[PDB]
């Protein structure tokens, strides 16, 4: 009976209370926007049910409608109020159910009338919450209504408590709403602050130990040594002086020496005076020292007559080897010194940019030392190498881990350090059992036959080998000069493809960030940022840089480093190192990380070291460089065939560079600024002209005239392009012609012996082609169809213009003929009809992440295939992102058309401009319609009318029982291959004169013959360009044609033997695409009828990589659809394949279809690996 007033975040949200109350005779008006006190809208109003509503409702609607004003929350009041309340639930581990209650003048605080519980289960992703929750919340009000209305419910106040979240509290947890509630615990663990600081110097530390083993050996230098009682009562002397002399707490000061005894006297006595040392180490370049000196405000400086010049007589100098420079006092200074006042400052190296001085304080280094003490059980009778230079923090470790537990510390001699041959037999004389080396000095040292080692700690470079003779254990430890020697560790106990960097150290965490600065989840990789007791003060006297990569995080506000590397989260925790942010290229189309390529050279048995290097050349186009170490220069073709095993030809240096040894800097890292520069062939004319546009489409200098066009980064889109391009020569070349002549030698041959498409006048009406017709016939017998409707979404961030978006799909209309055609009945005739202009339905709306796949759902509707333009978008607004959309008709958007679409659509909204396109598709249909007459025709129709006239073989899929009709209900699973076994894939396709669409259809052809009790021939569908003529290739429309692929399989051969009979049966069916399906079914005697499909009931298609960024934003949605019994697409995304399994929801349960993905995966992964094992011994479990 009373009028009810529905708020919500918009009109179509909780249909099912609508749908309830409406059905009991209320009228429910609904609003989504603001309401105000005196408003219109709160007319005849006896009910106000609110259901996420984005409004706070005045104090006044509150008082006039007290006792009329229900709202429906998603969580557990008074746990979870305000917004997000179901994510804080889970991420706040709260407990979880839904309340009806009262309105007040607050935010989720009136009186609650009906509670109830929920449980999320650890496998649903926060969407399936989301949307669990709101289906528990809507039907608890569908049951309790009654009860509400006539007022039976006694309200009870709420708990004092809870918590109130805004939308701005979510902006860190924007990318987790994909994540398990397993993961996104994980995650929580990981990168969370907990709920003992340090409270002592290092000689606070240091001076303890002297008292515990005075005697016991404390720095040895060939023949020479102090105990650990002399050493300290050396250092005391001189700091006595120092401080004298006018050191004070934060005090800079300088130190020049070489590795003695000396250097470890000098810095204990610039700790002990109060101040920092600055280590200027002898050796550096003159420039260099003078820097260091002049950036510092060291005012004192340590040295020795030999290195006293090398400061131009710029610092007060101390000579350490003058007696007057030494007190009579023996005892410890006063302590003066606080955690917080700096240790030492070191300076990064003046490669990219200016060398900048790192501040670190005692606290920084007492952290790391006391970590590292126990978790290398460090005992006084353990001995450790002074191997880095004392400017490196390296040093640090070498010299301040080891004071404090007692251990020796041995200084290198000079002429065993590069020596180390000569370094392991000192180690094995002395009894070395424990020091850092840099990852070049460490890889080096493993070829040594060391016995006296326990542990080697390496770090500052990519871990590549691991192979040594020794008995110790081996450590890759990360971290950057900002944040004090190492902040994560790895114990390297097994072979890794990429060696782990490890677990944080003690008081340290790691996120890995976005570049928004907000969290990824576990296993995507993302910038990494360290937080924690290592974090130095920051960079001398440069306080702006200091604050851009010693940043205060703007939600957590905690103060985090910017490392520039790029990072991931391996699900046991370990981190994974992926390089810098700043070696990521795209290389002919592939986004890449050049270091992933050394492994694999490195391998080699010539090759001891590996480095890949991108370089740029004139077009602005990226090459790669493989630089490496071998006794002698190594031939091209060699290593190129060697990296061929495993990995495509976008990811095989272009060029080899042989080198004696790679030019290292003094912290012992590769040089990669000093690497040195670059330094049959066509002789026919013809076969010149070859080469130019071999070099063109597969984006390559110089071409071999024996190359193989695949080997050399061909594909089915590069084998069309190439036609294109000999047609702008005059020579016609065939598809299967390229695979049968896949050289230039042998296409030379070929070519010795042996027309623009004409655009057509202004007409009333254009004919149709082929293709359009199906489209338009099956449109008009299921007239209010959407099953040929196609879909897509853009996530932009909330700070690109709504407007900007519209505009330029709005000059996209403009710009293709297609936007703005229409099809018409002409008698028995589908004619097309162009109009100059036409409006374009764009829709503007409010939403949320969990809703965004409803409000999506209800823009999808028919098209009238008559009504102009055939294209729809909108813009989907949710707290965190913009959702852009567009649906299309498949009558007009194609394949390639959404590549086209995406490419020009992303250079309009970068303000670049278009010339205008020169051909349209009406020209297309025309020269078709045109060409069927043609012989060519003739000869393409006669291969299937002999091909599909005999028996056909019935594949049959494990599905429930049938229904009696054709049924189009479907969903998707998803099955994704990562970028490894990707490069496997792709390196065997073209070692073995395959694509990788012919690898992977022979893969599915042997899976549906395995399901078919290994039958002898299958059965399937696919789709092809359908780019007939060469100047269609910028056009929009429809295209694609739909191909029967009858396939035989051999179980007695080799998987082998089998990809190339799949090749020879579909290279002949790819000469003759271009007939018209419903002409190939006319030829094969076969109806639409019953309730199988005509020819096939399984379809595979495939897309290459995408063109452009944005067209890998770009999603493909399902509206619930399966035009057949299940489609296979692989589409190549991020250097992966995201293959879908499209199917039908009568014939598979999401049950069935995971265990089949699950065997295609098993038949996948033995079928990659065992290409010469039998067909018949590939298992599905
Ligand atoms: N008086 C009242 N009590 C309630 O419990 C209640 C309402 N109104 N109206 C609807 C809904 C609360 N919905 C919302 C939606 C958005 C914000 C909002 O704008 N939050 C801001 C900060 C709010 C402020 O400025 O103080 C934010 O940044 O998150 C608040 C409440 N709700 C019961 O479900
Ligand atoms: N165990 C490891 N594995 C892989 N890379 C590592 C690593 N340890 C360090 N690195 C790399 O080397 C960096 C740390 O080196 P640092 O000693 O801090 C000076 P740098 O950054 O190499 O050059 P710079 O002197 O110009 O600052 C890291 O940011 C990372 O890129
Ligand atoms: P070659 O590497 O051996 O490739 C052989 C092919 C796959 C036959 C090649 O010649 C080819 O034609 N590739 C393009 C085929 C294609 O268009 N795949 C995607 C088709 N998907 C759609 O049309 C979808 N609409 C928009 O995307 C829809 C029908 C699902
Ligand atoms: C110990 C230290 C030198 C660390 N490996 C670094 O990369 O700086
Ligand atoms: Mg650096």
């Amino acid at each position: 009976m009373g009028r009810i007033l529905f708020l919500t975040t918009f009109m179509s949200k909780g249909n099912k209370v609508v749908r309830y109350l409406e059905s009991l005779h209320h009228e429910v008006v609904i609003c989504q926007e603001k309401v105000h006190a005196q408003s219109a809208n709160l007319q005849e109003i006896d009910w106000i049910v609110s259901y996420a509503y984005g409004y706070i409702l005045d104090k006044e609607i509150v008082s006039r409608f007290r006792g009329r004003i229900i709202n429906l929350h998603p969580s557990l009041l008074p746990w979870n109020k305000g917004r997000d309340p179901v994510f804080w639930s889970v991420w706040d581990e709260t407990p979880k159910g839904v309340t009806i209650h009262l309105i007040d003048e607050h935010v989720d605080t009136g009186d609650i009338l009906v509670q109830e519980e929920i449980a999320f289960a650890d496998e649903d992703t926060l969407l399936d919450c989301y949307n669990k929750a709101n289906q528990a919340i809507e039907e608890l009000f569908i049951r309790e209504w009654e009860n509400i209305v006539h007022g039976r419910i006694a309200p009870y106040r709420q708990t004092a408590g809870g918590t109130l979240h805004f939308k701005a509290d979510r902006d860190f947890y924007k990318n987790l709403n994909m994540t398990t509630v397993r993961e996104l615990l994980a995650l929580k663990r990981l990168c969370a602050e907990p709920k003992k600081p340090i409270d002592k110097t290092f000689h606070q530390l240091f001076e303890q130990q002297v008292e515990m083993t005075p005697d016991h050996v404390a720095v040895v230098d060939r023949g020479q040594s102090l105990t650990y009682k002399q050493l300290n009562e050396r250092a005391n002397q001189l700091a006595h002086h120092l401080r004298g002399k006018g050191v004070k707490p934060d005090d800079q000061v300088a130190i020049m020496l070489d590795k003695s005894l000396d250097m470890i006297v000098s810095i204990l006595a610039v700790m002990k005076a109060g101040g920092a040392y600055v280590p200027i180490d002898p050796d550096y370049p003159g420039e260099r020292i003078a820097y260091m000196l002049a950036d510092s405000s060291a005012a004192i400086l340590l040295t020795n007559a030999l290195h006293e010049e090398k400061a131009n007589g710029a610092c007060d100098i101390i000579d350490v080897h003058d007696p007057d420079s030494y007190s009579e006092n023996t005892n410890n200074l006063p302590h003066v010194n606080r955690p917080d006042d700096l240790v030492y400052v070191m300076y990064t190296s003046g490669s990219t940019g200016l060398a900048k001085g790192v501040m670190i304080e005692h606290h920084n280094l007492v952290n790391f030392c006391e970590w590292y003490r126990p978790y290398f059980g460090v005992t006084p009778a353990d001995k450790a190498l002074v191997y880095s230079s004392f400017s490196f923090d390296g040093s640090a470790l070498d010299i301040f881990t080891h004071l404090l537990a007692g251990a020796a510390l041995h200084i290198v001699p000079s002429e065993r350090k590069y020596d180390l041959d000569a370094l392991n037999d000192y180690c094995n004389q002395e009894g070395i059992t424990i020091s850092y080396l840099p990852t070049g000095a460490a890889e080096q040292f493993m070829q040594m036959d060391n016995q006296s080692f326990r542990v080697v700690i390496t770090g500052g470079d990519v871990l590549k080998k691991i192979e040594r003779n020794g008995t110790y254990k081996l450590y890759n430890g990360y971290g950057p000069t900002e944040c004090t020697i190492m902040v994560t560790m790895f114990e390297v106990d097994k072979p890794y493809a990429n060696i782990p960097i490890g677990k944080p150290i003690d008081r340290t965490r790691i996120l890995i960030l976005d570049e928004a600065l907000a969290l990824q989840p576990i296993g995507v990789a993302g910038e990494l940022f360290i937080v924690g007791e290592g974090l130095g003060r920051g960079y001398l006297n440069r306080p702006e840089l200091t604050a851009e990569k010693f940043i205060v995080h703007p939600q957590t506000g905690e103060r985090m480093y910017r490392t520039g590397d790029r990072a991931r989260f391996l699900p046991d925790g370990n981190i994974e190192f992926l390089g810098r942010l700043d070696n990521l290229v795209k290389i002919r189309g592939y986004r890449i990380e050049p270091g992933e390529i050394e492994p694999f050279l490195m391998n080699h048995p010539l090759i001891e070291l590996t480095t890949v290097l991108a370089k740029e050349q004139a077009d602005g186009r990226k090459y790669l460089v493989g630089y490496y170490v071998a006794p002698e220069e190594i031939p091209h073709g060699e290593l190129r065939e060697w990296l061929g095993n495993d990995l495509p030809d976008y990811m095989i240096p272009t060029y080899f560079v042989h080198m004696k040894a790679f030019p290292l800097t003094a912290n012992g890292k590769v040089d990669r600024r000093a690497l040195p520069d670059v330094q049959v062939a066509p002789t026919d004319e013809l076969e010149q002209q070859l080469a130019q546009v071999w070099s063109h489409v597969l984006g390559i200098p110089q071409m071999g005239i024996d190359d193989h066009f695949l080997e050399r980064g061909g594909d089915s889109i590069k084998v069309m392009q190439l036609i294109h391009q000999l047609k702008n020569i005059g020579l016609s070349l065939r598809y299967d012609q390229l695979f049968t002549h896949p050289t230039i030698r042998q296409l030379k041959r070929l070519l010795t012996e042996q027309e623009p498409l004409r655009e057509l006048d202004e007409q009333a009406e254009y004919e149709t082609s082929a293709v359009e017709k199906r489209m338009y016939i099956i449109q008009q017998q299921d007239v209010e169809s959407i099953a040929y409707n196609v879909v897509y979404t853009i996530n932009f961030p909330l700070t690109v213009d709504t407007e900007q978006i519209r505009v330029a799909l709005e000059q996209l209309v403009l710009r293709h003929e297609g936007l703005r055609s229409t099809y018409h009945m002409r008698g028995d005739e589908i004619v097309k009809r162009i109009v100059p202009r036409a409006e374009l339905s764009f829709v503007r709306q409010t939403g949320e992440e969990e809703s965004v796949q409803s409000l999506l759902a209800e823009q999808i509707k028919p098209f009238d295939l008559a009504k102009a333009p055939l294209l729809r978008a909108g813009v989907i607004e949710t707290a965190d992102k913009k959702v852009l959309w567009f649906d299309s008709h498949h009558i007009l958007l194609d394949g390639l058309s959404k590549s086209i679409l995406a490419r020009e659509l992303q250079a309009l909204l970068g303000q670049q401009v278009l010339s205008p396109v020169e051909k349209t598709y009406k020209s297309f249909a025309r020269w078709q319609n045109e060409w069927f007459a043609s012989d060519e025709y003739e000869q393409q129709i006669a291969y299937w009318k002999t091909l599909l006239q005999g028996e056909l073989p019935a594949v049959q899929l494990p599905t429930k029982k049938r229904p009696p009709q054709l049924t189009f209900d479907g969903a998707i699973q998803m099955y994704r291959v990562n970028p490894e076994i990707t490069r496997k894939l792709k390196a065997t396709a073209a070692k073995h004169d395959l694509t990788l669409y012919m690898l992977m259809l022979t893969i599915v052809s042997i899976w549906l013959s395995k399901m078919n009790s290994d039958s002898n021939q299958v059965i399937l569908g696919t789709v092809t360009d359908g780019r007939q003529h060469p100047d269609t290739r910028e056009l929009l429309g429809m295209f694609v044609n739909t191909l029967p692929l009858l396939l035989s399989i051999d179980h007695e051969e080799s998987f082998l033997h089998n990809l190339q009979q799949v090749k020879a049966k579909l290279l002949p069916a790819l000469q003759n695409q271009y007939v018209p399906f419903d002409k190939i079914l006319e030829a094969a005697r076969v109806k639409r009828e019953g309730n199988r499909h005509p020819l096939f009931d399984v379809m595979f298609m495939m897309q290459g990589a995408p063109e452009t960024e944005l067209e890998s934003n770009m999603h493909h949605i399902n509206a619930g659809i399966s035009k057949f019994d299940l489609t296979l697409e692989v589409l190549e995304r991020e250097n992966g394949l995201n293959i879908v399994f499209e199917y039908n929801t009568h014939l598979f349960d999401e049950g069935m279809i995971l265990r089949m993905v699950a065997q295609f995966e098993h038949l996948l992964l033995q079928a990659v690996h065992g290409l010469d094992q039998q067909v018949k011994r590939f298992e599905l479990v």
